[PDB]
């Protein structure tokens, strides 16, 4: 199981770390910390220009321009890394797949006008993540009947539409969206019946790194969630998980390691 973006290719067979980079001189820094992350072992780099916090103001297209566009282009032309941008915004997917993006990653799962058009139109990978609700308002009050079923539920259809707009299957990563839309229940419950979401035959992407399901479960703050961090990371990978994101990156490459030494061994 391999992706295609850019002329280069990331292998799957083992778990890939994705380290985050949040960019909310700037672009000194950012470059620096995804150097910093590469060295760590980071074979994804997540660049990210819109908080996505339960808060959400949003920003708007030029500055979401500014903050993410030079950042991947500095890195695209330094480094061999992949590169994944957090937006929902057509204009910024078509913008930085132009400077060497390699991964679509939103959030909305391409639900804004000209969003799915634009990334079809890119040829690059996407990831379909759920979130119930938008994320304004999400948190209020998350309720499924089944939440297992309704992620199910929501890859099978979301899947469908982007192949109907002329994504190949080939090109998806599915993520259920930690944290997004559900209570501390509805994550552990998608975190221990993860492998079932093997079926579709297509890369699992997660995200649990420093998320209130560590910190409501051990009742700490942001600062004290790693061990709770890499426990998600580890429990995540022996599920079969192929990208890790994480703000961790060398605590969470050690990990990865013991993990893949021992899948090897099965
Ligand atoms: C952008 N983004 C965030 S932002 C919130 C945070 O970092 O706590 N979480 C996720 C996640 O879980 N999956 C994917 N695919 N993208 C994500």
């Amino acid at each position: 199981m391999k992706l295609f973006a850019q002329g280069t290719s990331l292998d799957l067979s083992h778990p890939h770390v994705m380290g985050i980079l949040n960019v909310t001189n700037s672009l000194i820094d950012a470059v620096k910390h995804a150097n910093l992350m590469i060295n760590a072992g980071a074979t994804i780099i997540d660049v990210g220009g819109e908080s996505t916090r339960p808060g959400a103001a949003e920003v708007s297209v030029e500055e979401e321009l500014q903050r993410v566009i030079p950042v991947v282009e500095a890195i695209a032309q330094r480094f061999e890394v992949w590169i994944s941008v957090d937006t929902s915004k057509p204009e910024v997917i078509r913008e930085s797949a132009k400077v060497g993006a390699h991964i679509i990653n939103d959030i909305r799962s391409l639900s804004e006008p000209g969003a799915l058009e634009a990334a079809a139109e890119t040829g690059l990978p996407v990831c379909l993540m759920h979130m119930q609700g938008n994320p304004k308002t999400m948190q209020e009050a998350p309720k499924y009947d089944d939440v297992f079923a309704e992620v199910n539920r929501y890859f099978i259809e979301q899947i469908a539409r982007c192949e109907q707009a002329g994504i190949a299957k080939e090109k998806l990563l599915l993520d259920p969206g930690f944290g997004f839309g559900k209570n501390l229940s509805h994550n552990y419950s998608l975190l221990a019946r993860l492998a079932e979401f093997h079926h579709f035959n297509l890369p699992l992407l997660v995200g649990m790194s420093r998320k209130s399901m560590i910190g409501q479960l051990l009742n700490v703050g942001p600062s004290e969630r790693l061990s709770g961090s890499l426990a998600c990371a580890v429990i995540a990978a022996m599920q079969g998980a192929h990208i890790i994101r994480v703000h961790d990156v060398k605590e969470t490459v050690e990990a990865m390691r013991v993990v893949e030494a021992t899948l090897s061994a099965k």
